[PDB]
């Protein structure tokens, strides 16, 4: 898989970011990750934790999985990375996101995220405690 570059458009809640790709703007869906909407319990902390990581980094880069580039909304379907950190795997470790929707194809990182949510889970954090 593949980083690609590309800059902060803007912050949107814990697993949507707008992002300007190939010098177009695009909204991305973060792989593999469910965060709470806004409005559910924990939703403003996800929101919180990924637009402070997306807007602190020095480089954004996204990377595309093997299968389903855009979803049904046009929404870029991608890993997401924060000066070379994983936000989908950093999010799963902080108990703000679940695991979620797998679709073979579109399933690199699966292991590694559950393994994040183990630990999490560990340590009753945020979702689990
Ligand atoms: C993460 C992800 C979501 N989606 C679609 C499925 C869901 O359809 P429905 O809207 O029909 O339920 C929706 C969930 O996104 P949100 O969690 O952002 O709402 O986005 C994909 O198609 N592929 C993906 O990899
Ligand atoms: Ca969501």
């Amino acid at each position: 898989l593949h980083k690609e570059p590309a800059t902060l458009i803007k912050a949107i809640d814990g697993d949507t970011v707008k992002l300007m790709y190939k010098g177009q703007p695009m909204t991305f869906r973060l792989l593999l990750v469910d965060t709470p909407e806004f409005n559910e319990k924990y939703g403003p902390e996800a929101s919180a934790f990924t637009k402070k990581m997306v807007e602190n980094a020095k480089k954004i880069e996204v990377e595309f999985d093997k299968g389903q580039r855009t979803d049904k909304y046009g929404r870029g379907l991608a890993d997401i990375y924060a000066d070379g950190k994983m936000v989908n795997e950093a999010l799963v470790r902080q108990g703000l996101a679940k695991v979620a929707y797998v679709y073979k194809g579109n399933n690199t990182h699966e292991q590694l995220l559950r393994k994040a949510e183990a630990q999490a889970k560990k340590e009753k954090l945020n979702i689990w405690s």
